[PDB]
């Protein structure tokens, strides 16, 4: 109870993990109570930031996570408007909202986390505040939001501000973060309900795959778009993996795939070049990371050990400056991305406004 | 001692392996000693059939074996004339031949065999008779041995029947064998030292490629021209394979691989699909050699474990009658094949030996 950022947040999987991380969590927690909540895999995560006035709920911004919903919004990209989200999903999520605040008795800004699964609409939690998304949707779409549930909480209803109708930008504005791992070289690399990013960036497209790739090189990536691409994928995403090879074939990319993930490309028609893992030949893909042997690389895990497992590709690309995901998600994005020209047109903040109807 | 066929003959790989086939290798030994030889590893088979009249020796034929030493020469297939031994090898057994004929006091026919390894000639043994090969010898030579040695044994020299110098035929005559295996199911169907066939066929070509096709479709062999062929060979013949992945390939197959001759391939370039051994996964092997998936299989083993290991798509090939070669000499030897037909032209033996000048 009462943090920010996931402080203390763990996804336990079995007994152990949990008398692991219990006490952490109280001890941060504020003499309230430690949430047990059931994990929802294959989830879409959603941010919404509103403003109520006890009158009306206008909605600031829907922003829809690359990154599944167990990777923390602090850390997940996002972006505005959705890009995969149904208009039936998100009037919805409108809804609830509207709901909530109204409830809650909401004055001024209030920020809802949702989940998508199975076209469900699932309730991770709300902030009675100001959250860290304000920033990139009055950017995004070019109402001051702070400004406005500031005078909203000094007496100015939304409706006297002129202020009511939800603004939906022309272009497309994705959000990417910056991650600190570099720093702390013996940190394994990997994503989670706990938030580590530092800082952020913004990319601006006339479409999502535009938005993305001006995000992604804000963020300081190094993504090229041709070489060698990895792919090692975890069970769950043993579906998607063949789709995004594809991607990457069409590409241009020349693949390789640790044993499992193999036979399941291999399977559907894909061959990729078989890899060695640290315990198996030698080369190894760290020595082929190391090589200078990739310029991509994907690489899925689930489960404590299996994750102590895989630390190794992360430290290395890492250690490399590979670029690499760890959610199939990003990994579509990213590739999705390929098809972007991130130095193609450049607008102004001033312009982005002006498209605004 | 005193066995053929390879009666009780082992390769024998420890102290233990030894201690358990030592007796049953006394026991048909004819009160007579168990020779304990060191195994020729890489090694080309080579079979030699003479006359000698204590006068002179008449060399009947140098046939060189498709299968290595270690495989019994009754279970091998086998060319004559020799398809890759140097005419200088060749000369230097039938050297070996005649000294071996002087020095025993052979009368009539007798069989040498030798193995060729470095460009160096080794003595397996000499058969003091008539052996299996001499029927064929005969009717690839046009020179009825049998007849001829028996006159020799009853007083008539070579010289005396006008019998003195070796045909060397202008056809290329293959044997191939016939294995029961497909009798006794619960065997592992792999070859070996001890002989196993039950019988065998010949095949007369214009070139080596054309005699193999030949003998191997007389051997009632399921082998096909296209579909997809089945990889999975040892650490040895791990440098070779990557020639006959290529040489199928160039032929219109498609390749799938285990693991281990996936990554090798993969390193040179070949990109098999990868498939899954039995405790690997689903489809595996068997599954897709169950399913009609596979027109031809290569698989090589080597030591006790790993043939008790690789069992199963020996059995499982034989069962769903694909063609198979455990041997990458035979696989080299199919591959060849797969540019002949064996319909294309026929002869008679009278035209054969008609042929000879
Ligand atoms: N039930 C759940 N299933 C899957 N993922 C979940 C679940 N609950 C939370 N998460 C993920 O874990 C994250 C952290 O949960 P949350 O309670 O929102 O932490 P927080 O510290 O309050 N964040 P914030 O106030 O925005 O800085 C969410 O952003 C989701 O990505
Ligand atoms: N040292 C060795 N290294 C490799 N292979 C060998 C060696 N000794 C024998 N072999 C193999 O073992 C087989 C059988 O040995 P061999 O002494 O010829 O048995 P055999 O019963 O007398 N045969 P046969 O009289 O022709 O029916 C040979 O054909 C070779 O394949
Ligand atoms: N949005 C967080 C950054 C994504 C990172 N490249 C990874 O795939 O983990
Ligand atoms: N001449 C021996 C038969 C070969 C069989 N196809 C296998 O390679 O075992
Ligand atoms: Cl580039
Ligand atoms: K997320
Ligand atoms: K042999
Ligand atoms: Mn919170
Ligand atoms: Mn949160
Ligand atoms: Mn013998
Ligand atoms: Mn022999």
């Amino acid at each position: 109870s009462y943090v920010l950022g996931g402080r203390a947040m763990e996804i336990v999987y079995d007994e152990a993990d949990l008398r692991r991380y219990f006490q952490t969590a109280v001890s941060v927690s504020n003499d309230a109570p430690v949430l047990l909540d059931h994990f929802l895999d294959d989830a879409v995560e959603v941010d919404v930031d509103a403003i109520c006035d006890g009158e009306m709920v206008l909605i600031g911004g829907i922003m829809e996570h690359i990154e599944q919903a167990g990777v923390h919004s602090g850390d997940s990209a996002c972006s505005l408007p959705a890009y995969t989200l149904s208009q039936e999903i998100q009037d919805v999520m409108r809804q609830q909202v509207q709901k909530l605040a109204f409830e809650l008795q909401v004055r001024g800004l209030m920020n809802v986390q949702f989940a998508v699964k199975n076209n469900e609409v699932y309730l991770i939690e709300v902030n009675p505040r100001a959250a860290r998304t304000v920033p990139f949707v009055s950017k995004a779409t070019g109402v001051p939001l702070a400004k406005v549930a500031a005078r909203v909480m000094a007496g100015k209803s939304l409706a006297e501000q002129g202020v009511t109708k939800e603004v939906i930008p022309p272009y497309y504005s994705v959000k990417e973060v910056v991650l600190p791992f570099n720093k702390f070289p013996g940190v394994d690399p990997l994503l989670g309900p706990e938030m580590r990013s530092t800082g952020e960036v913004m990319g601006v497209g006339r479409t999502f795959a535009e938005a993305f790739a001006k995000a992604q090189l804000g963020s300081n990536s190094t993504m090229k778009k041709h070489g060698r691409a990895l792919l090692s994928v975890r069970e769950g995403d043993k579906e998607r993996v063949v789709d995004l090879a594809a991607k990457l074939l069409k590409q241009g990319f020349e693949l390789d795939a640790t044993h499992g993930t193999a036979i399941v490309l291999g399977e559907a028609g894909i061959n990729p070049r078989l890899v060695n893992k640290v315990h198996e030949g030698r080369p190894h893909i760290q020595d082929r990371i190391k090589n200078g042997e990739y310029t991509y690389i994907i690489n899925t895990t689930s489960g404590r050990r299996a994750i102590e497992d895989s630390r190794v590709i992360r430290r290395s690309a890492l250690q490399y400056k590979v670029h690499y995901d760890t959610t199939l998600n990003g990994g579509f994005a990213t590739a999705m991305a390929l098809n972007a020209d991130a130095t193609e047109k450049v607008i102004s903040v001033q312009e982005m406004h002006a498209q605004i109807k």
